[PDB]
DNA sequence: CCTGCCAGGTAAGTATCTCTGCCCCGACACAGCCTCATACGCCTCACTCTTTACACACACGG
């Protein structure tokens, strides 16, 4: 909406780099997950026409913009001159951009997405016209669903390397046959294997 | 212990090239401008058969 004040369609946007519990559970088959890394690296940023816009909001976030900077003030390759803002006070219909041209979203440091502005139209009914529900996720992927390695009957939760079964070196197994190929008869560790959660990106957002 | 003329056979002759040193050279670098010509290279696009996934359907059999 052209008042939705971004860090609204920020907070609102499905990507699954706001999931993945980090840290590796290798002898720690049950383990509580103790923050997603929405909740760790809150920091986030809209590139859009020159000016760079980051989530100063939530006062354990960073610049991500910043280190940009750094090397188009010394060393000048391509881009010239920059700008940045603060992303909270700046609403929509406040920016001066150009349609059909990429723009940027980074959030949680690397993962990367453009915001390609498909058309400004003006509100019309025939739609919602509520503001609650109003960001509005009309179309989305449908990817594909890693199963289990061993199985193929349920999703990959687990994802290994460096595993002393696994065929390929990164395994996707199940819960199920996780709990089985490894972390035998009292939950300790069998052979080595560097064991992580998976979130299966098909599954989520 | 030598020495030689004649017949027969043969034969002419005419008629109808591969190295080898060696002086007197072209083409290398490389300088700016400059215009058009030629080559390379690299990522974005296409597509195409062949699976790949996944909601749904439909007998099937006793
Ligand atoms: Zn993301
Ligand atoms: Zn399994």
């Amino acid at each position: 909406l052209g008042s939705q004040k971004l860090t609204q369609l920020r907070d609102s946007i499905r990507c699954v780099s706001d999931l993945q519990i980090g840290g590796e559970f290798s002898n720690t088959p049950d383990q509580a997950p103790e923050h997603i890394s929405k909740d760790l690296y809150k920091s986030a940023f809209f590139y859009f026409e020159g000016t760079f816009y980051n989530d100063k909001r939530y006062p354990e976030c960073r610049d991500l913009s910043r280190t940009i900077i750094e090397w188009s003030e010394s060393h000048d390759r391509g881009y010239g001159k920059f700008q940045t803002a603060r992303m909270e006070d700046f609403t929509f219909n406040d920016l001066c951009i150009k349609l059909g041209f990429p723009y940027l979203y980074c959030h949680q440091g690397d993962c990367e997405h453009v915001i390609v502005i498909t058309d400004i139209r003006l509100v019309h009914h025939d739609d919602c016209l509520d503001r609650t529900l109003y960001p509005l996720l009309i179309k989305k992927h449908w990817l594909w669903t890693r199963k289990c390695f061993v199985c193929k009957m349920y999703t990959a939760r687990w994802v290994t390397n460096n595993d002393s079964f696994a065929p390929e070196d990164p395994c996707f197994f199940c819960d199920v046959c996780f709990r089985m190929l490894h972390y035998d008869s009292e939950g300790n560790k069998l052979g080595e294997f560097l064991a992580y959660p998976y979130v299966d990106p098909g599954t989520f957002n």
